[PDB]
């Protein structure tokens, strides 16, 4: 009943929200200030302004036929039968400027296809409503949410926000809002942690409900908004409720409105929001900041909106006259514009120029309306002339930034966004435009203030520590595990690792394998050196023994031989290993083993005894035809535990040194049996007991066959306890006579 | 232009999808032989026994206005048009027997709510309308949606199919079906795939590409599909092509419908469907299969359904009017029931009743329409006669299967489903019903076939073996991994594992822990069972010297114990070790240490020197005052590295035996410098030499720290070594004596 109706040639529809959505019992509730009024007057000044010029259909008056949609499809298709009353078969509506919602333009759309009326709707971005199979008879000025779901995931790209949640109104605005937004989640790989969808329908969660769910995985600590202006204002009041916090990705149904975060800006505070491209219609804020509730009486819903914009009563609001102000009226102060405002007056022009077109083609000779245009044809108007429609934006400096209100093939808009951002200027909330999206986004991101003071992380798992891997589990990309490899594996790539040679340490980056250092006895064997001092301290012994004198005396070059041989053979063998220096520690055993030989040659005329005694024993075949080791090349030993231990090892195992030096250990079988030749006596004990000390000897190091480095010192002890035994007892009978007795 | 149209008192409108919906040039179709016309002649059939029978308004004829929807909301918003041209403030339809999709039925509804026209709609679904806030004068004779994505949760978790991928249409039946259907996978721990949506829309993704995302993840090998009947007859094409074979559960949309899998019967094999609870109505095949296309002249579409049906042409359909036989009829052979034929026929009826109560109310005098239904009240006629109806279903034999026509407070029907499955019999498919849900699913197994000759599994990981164990990464439910746990941790749960005590395996379970066993060595020591022998026989050479015999014989008495203690004390020392006797081991150190010191004091009037030598010795103390060790307890030897590698350890470290035997140990080297007093000089010389080997094995004994296996045989090599010293140098001269001289 309540309706705005202005006589005219042709006569334009115009469904706005202009009353909020009311409760179960109420179908309309409060006055819809910013998108339900600024926008029914931005179609009432564009009309004015048609009838006013004379190069847009000066001879043809535009009446108008607005209505309520009450933010219903319900009730918007209620009221859209009056547009359709005198169009029966038995006001003749030439157009309708559409709805303000994706559910209200779809009801509408799919009642004015029938009686093929072109209906232009601002605001409208169902990327259901470009499939012009469908919905033949619609175009809008505002572009798809196809392309409003690519700047989300670009801006969830931008930054790695992998992880995110996403929050979606129910109806057709926001389910396929965020059903082309995961379709552009899945190709730049992002995961989303949870969908939810919030609506006044019974299956819906309630928003504390949903509220809890987005706090269920707290990794993901952005989410995505694809929701309707009522439903954004409830979500963030029941983020107030439970005193949370995310960071806020929003769509154009947030968009940069104040009213939403109105007493919830704590939770709100620094959100990311996607407004259409749009600028200030500046002729439009003088026509709307002139209007006062006793002039706009072609206005039904403004003298209501006047009593709850300022809280004030006129008639009767609060049971009195008195509290709305005479002289009160609306400024700058507590008035904004409305950011789709250029999408309204552009969706009225969009009308107004494909009649004009027509009127110039059919009615060419008058400029007033001609017989052709008594019955209207609305397919010639929709597909001839409203869908290739080109001219300048009015009202909009010709700066490029204006463009054109071309339609595309599919009678929609160009995709071009702006990104806003909430931030508080001392106490004071507001949006900053902080980027756009024409093709490609392009964010300010210095000048962003985010919520928690930091760039906020969505990702599903922390990254991997260098020494730890990640794998991926079957269909999910964001989600990992870290791992930590065992220090022998290697980091081929973060997604696999395996061991590396034997012997070969990973290195540092854990990326590559080196080959594990060698290990050998160095300087700090004290015990090593210390037995070296003593193999020294029994060369001297013998050379004091020399110094002494000056039977035969081939023995006593012999037995000299043979000790000094040990005592250096103890150095040799405490030296570093070498695989060209491998045979020399064989032949050192072979070295005490030809003075072990020629003892007991020499024990055993006497001039030539000591020709056919050293030869006898072989001189260690010249040291092997002088000498590199029994095994050509030195084996570095490794165990299968690496444990960063490599020792060196040579070819020889140490098991053939008992063979050359074992021919001069036999010769002390035949002296123990000897007894008398005094004083021969003597010189036969001393022997027999040296031999037996070096078998107890030989057994340890045997025993000994593992810990090279402690087995290693075995050689050392070894060959000292020979040296003792040979010196001991050899150079006895010597200390004993030219020291022992001063005649010699 | 091509309608029902039959004269009546009261006309019910209806709508049917007679003609499937057409490609994208034609808006029509092919003809729906099973859910377009069977339902249709289903209308007109129950409108002609309305009429019939006295007893539901016999003064009140019943007429008809029925039209078709091409299976497209927009097109029957088109048609519904005619339902409400009448009804303008300027045929005055009593009702509508709604459309049979959830889409038509939703688009019709939003318009005849506006003019108070209450609607029954058979066969639409979906959840959305029973939101009776939105669609206020809308009732079905079949249930919502929201009972059958219980009854697919339920058989998904019948079996355990916690891996599934969803498939649905696009629009209302689809969207909202599996909507509910997610929402009851959650609750059962059902996790989805994959979902993914078909349609004729531009955004919709082909069936070919649909059916290789269902490839992609070959894990979940069954799908659920809330998809429309053409959607399914054409994604089970896009499987033929790529030959691919999944598990099919399928809900009303497929039903049991054999021209759905027509053709693609191999790949469709074993599915598990959900058709509504429904029975057929005998009287209406007979009604049926009577018609002919002369006589039916009242159904315009009847002469095109039957050229379709049986391929052959009427008038020129062929180019010739020869094909169609004359004495063609429809019987049993070429025809079945649709399954939503009842619910048609109660839609029917209950619009009957709920006017014929009012009927009674209104008008009580006369039989026929009185003034008070010249006007009728669409909100009365819903409100109180029909959204309260209650009868016993017409043409159903009164079993309690057939129940009641109720609706309940949402104007819906009652939750029950049949489960059906496609089987092969002999070349020929079919549908067996396979069960059926109420409240409860209740599924006869044994008879299903299913699709690879076995139950199908669709588990995202597989279950972990009994030496594995898993973790839930955040947010899933029915993925995992299976890590092995290491041989030394247990399984408190599968969900983690951790270390069981030092030296305790974990069980053969794995879910446990016991103490590894002690290792000790048996009899199995061969070279300890030798050395016994050897000590053994060292003590029969020591019995042969006594009885060789019969200075001072203290000495033989004092030789003889050291020496048949030290071998006695190998064998005792080989034993099995034990907490009690672990003193016996360090009292077997002393018995040889006693002995040692015997010999120091012999050989250091006479028979006073005897009772001070051994017991200056001190006899071990009387072994410790009858000694069980040096530490209270034994401890199981246990190393970082458990190896299933456990070692009896007694208190005594083995450090402290070298003190007690020690004593007796000093002596030797004040015996070193002892010469002369002959035949006492041999006796000196050998006990110097014994004591000097004593000194080498206890160095070997020391070095063997680790290995106490291999360092237990040192210690039996000493004692042996030990009873050799003194056997052969205390008991050589009583044997080159005794023995050797035969004079004694
Ligand atoms: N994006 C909306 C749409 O339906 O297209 C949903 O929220 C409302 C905004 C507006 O009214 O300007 C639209
Ligand atoms: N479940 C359906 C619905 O729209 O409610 C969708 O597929 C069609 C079946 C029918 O026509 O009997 C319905
Ligand atoms: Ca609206
Ligand atoms: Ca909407
Ligand atoms: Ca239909
Ligand atoms: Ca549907």
């Amino acid at each position: 009943r309540r309706e705005i109706k202005i006589e005219g040639d042709l006569v334009l529809g115009g469904l706005f929200p202009i009353n909020e959505k009311g409760t179960g019992t109420e179908e309309c509730g409060r006055i819809n200030e910013d998108r339900g009024i600024q926008r029914l007057e931005a179609m009432l000044f564009a009309i004015d302004e048609i009838n006013k010029d004379n190069y847009l259909l000066p001879g043809v008056k535009l009446g108008v036929h607005i209505l309520d949609t009450c933010s219903r499809d319900t009730y918007a298709l209620e009221q859209s039968l009056e547009f359709v009353r005198a169009s029966l078969t038995k006001l003749l509506i030439a157009g309708v400027i559409g709805g303000s919602y994706s559910s209200v333009s779809i009801q509408v759309a799919n009642l004015l296809r029938l009686f093929q009326i072109p209906q232009i709707s601002y605001a409208s971005t169902s990327a259901k409503l470009s499939d012009k199979s469908r919905y033949d008879y619609f175009a809008r000025t505002v572009p798809p949410d196809f392309y409003q779901a690519k700047a989300m995931a670009e801006i969830l790209r931008f930054f790695n926000w992998t992880y995110v949640s996403t929050v979606a109104s129910e109806g057709d605005y926001g389910e396929t809002g965020i059903e082309a937004f995961e379709q552009e989640a899945r190709l730049r790989n992002i995961c989303i942690a949870t969908a939810e969808k919030v609506g006044r329908s019974n299956i819906r969660k309630s928003y504390d409900s949903v509220i809890r769910e987005l706090l269920q995985k707290p990794n993901a600590r952005v989410v995505v908004l694809f929701m309707r202006s009522d439903d954004s204002r409830e979500l963030i009041a029941a983020a107030n409720r439970v005193n949370a916090s995310f960071t806020w990705v929003a769509s154009d149904g947030w968009g940069a409105q104040e009213s939403i975060v109105k007493g919830s800006e704590h939770v709100a505070y620094g959100a990311i929001t996607l407004e259409l491209a749009s600028h200030p219609v500046r002729q439009f804020d003088r026509y709307f900041q002139s209007l006062n509730p006793y002039n706009n009486h072609r206005n039904p819903w403004f003298r209501d909106f006047w009593e709850q914009k300022f809280q004030c009563s006129l008639q009767n609001k609060r049971n009195h006259r008195q509290v709305c102000d005479k002289h009160l009226a609306i400024d700058s102060s507590n008035y904004e514009q409305e950011s789709k405002i250029m999408f309204v007056v552009n969706a009225v022009y969009a009308m107004a120029h494909a009649l004009h077109k027509m009127q110039r083609t059919l009615c060419p000779n008058t400029t007033k309306l001609c017989d052709a245009m008594k019955i209207l044809d609305g397919k010639k108007l929709y597909k001839e002339y409203l869908l290739k429609i080109n001219f300048t934006a009015p009202f909009n400096p010709n700066k490029g930034a204006d463009s054109i209100v071309k339609f595309d093939t599919f009678g929609d808009g160009m995709g071009r966004y702006n990104v806003f951002n909430l931030q508080q200027t001392g106490g004071k909330y507001s949006y900053l435009k902080v980027g756009h999206w024409a093709e490609t986004l392009s964010l300010d991101v210095d000048s962003i203030h985010w919520s928690r003071n930091s760039v906020p992380t969505s990702q599903c798992s922390d990254p991997c520590a260098p020494n730890e891997m990640k794998n991926m589990q079957p269909g999910d990309v964001c989600c990992w595990i870290c791992i930590p490899c065992e220090p022998y594996e290697y980091l081929v790539d973060e997604f696999t690792c395996m061991d590396c040679g034997p012997g070969q340490w990973p290195t540092a980056d854990l990326s590559g394998c080196y080959n594990l250092p060698e290990d050998y006895i160095k300087w700090e064997d004290a015990w090593a050196i210390g037995p070296v001092t003593i193999a020294c301290l029994g060369f001297l012994c013998t050379c004091i023994v020399i110094t002494v004198f000056i039977s035969g005396r081939e023995l006593c070059y012999i037995l000299l031989f043979g000790v000094s041989l040990s005592y250096c053979m103890t150095f040799f063998f405490i030296a570093k290993p070498s695989p060209v220096i491998c045979a020399l520690r064989r032949l050192g055993l072979g070295t005490s083993f030809a003075i072990c030989y020629s003892a007991l040659l020499t024990k055993t005329k006497f001039i030539s005894p000591s020709s056919q005694v050293f030869i006898c024993l072989g001189l260690i075949l010249v040291q092997i035809v002088m000498v590199i080791l029994e095994t050509p090349g030195t084996r570095r030993y490794t165990l299968p535990e690496k444990r960063e231990t490599v020792i060196l090892k040579c070819n020889v195992k140490d098991s053939s040194m008992l063979i050359s030096l074992t021919y001069d250990v036999v010769l002390v079988i035949l002296c123990t049996v000897y007894a008398f030749k005094t004083e021969a006596k003597f010189i036969g004990f001393t022997m027999y007991t040296t031999c037996i000390i070096w078998l107890a000897f030989l057994p340890i190091f045997y025993v000994t066959s593992s810990d090279y480095r402690v087995q290693t010192t075995t050689m050392c002890i070894s060959v000292s306890l020979s040296g003792f035994v040979v010196l001991g007892c050899l150079f006895a009978p010597k200390v004993h006579i030219v020291l022992f007795q001063p005649q010699k």
